[PDB]
């Protein structure tokens, strides 16, 4: 996250970190069993970190729970980065608590205008790297369809939109990915991909969960 803030310790009991030895992803949880993440960030022998803040420290709050599937959407194309999305069954459930809870997956898309909380322990710089202790997050409204298109130098699908900020400074950046876009208490997006990180007239792109959710309802409830 560039140019955010700190989020404080379990404000965004959703999030959690997928790590293989390290953080490389965020993720965000959906159910006691089920982890939604981005088909980018796939990699085996995923760990799954919940209830965290300080990734670097055991504070108290985290559970660790290995990935027991990891379900990358059957029409992720890695060129087009269409259809960005994956699926993260954990070997346990969870235990929940104020610490570390579910979002809601959406009922409707959200609309342009509407500003939205991303989060992540991505880099903290547009230029250059420095990676956050604590999660970081993000304040930034969805853009219409045509800015974004007008923007980006690449293909916006239909599984896409924009958010952020198109004067640069503020964005999601590399080791967001896969984490959460939640607008108005439903899970709306995920770190998807963009341009470098919080340059000016490139804004963060993100998938648009929407469009996914009866797919991620029969995908649970097969396996
Ligand atoms: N600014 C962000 N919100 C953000 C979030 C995550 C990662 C990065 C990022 N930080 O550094 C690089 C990055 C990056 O995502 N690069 C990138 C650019 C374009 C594409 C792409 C998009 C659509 C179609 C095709 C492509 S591709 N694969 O041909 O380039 C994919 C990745 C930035
Ligand atoms: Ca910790
Ligand atoms: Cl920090």
């Amino acid at each position: 996250i560039v140019g955010g803030y700190t989020c404080g310790a379990n404000t965004v009991p959703y999030q959690v970190s997928l790590n293989s030895g390290y953080h490389f992803c965020g993720g965000s949880l959906i159910n006691s069993q089920w982890v939604v993440s981005a088909a980018h960030c796939y990699k085996s022998g995923i760990q799954v970190r919940l209830g965290e803040d300080n990734i670097n420290v055991v504070e108290g709050n985290e559970q660790f729970i290995s990935a027991s599937k990891s379900i990358v959407h059957p029409s992720y194309n890695s060129e087009t980065y269409n259809n960005d999305i994956m699926l993260i069954k954990l070997k346990s459930a969870a235990s929940l608590n104020s610490r570390v809870a579910s979002i809601s997956l959406p009922t409707s898309c959200a609309s342009a205008g509407t500003q939205c909380l991303i989060s992540g322990w991505g880099n903290t710089k547009s230029s250059g790297t420095s990676y956050p202790d604590v999660l970081k997050c993000l304040k930034a409204p969805i853009l219409s369809d045509s800015s974004c298109k007008s923007a980006s130098s690449f293909i916006i699908t239909s599984n896409m939109f924009c958010a952020g900020y198109l004067e640069g400074g503020k964005d999601a950046c590399q080791g967001d990915s896969g984490g959460p876009v939640v607008c108005s208490g439903k899970l709306q997006g995920i770190v998807s991909w963009g341009e470098g990180c919080a340059q000016k007239n490139k804004p963060g792109i993100y998938t648009k969960v929407c469009n996914y959710v009866s797919w991620i309802k029969q995908t649970i409830a097969s396996n």
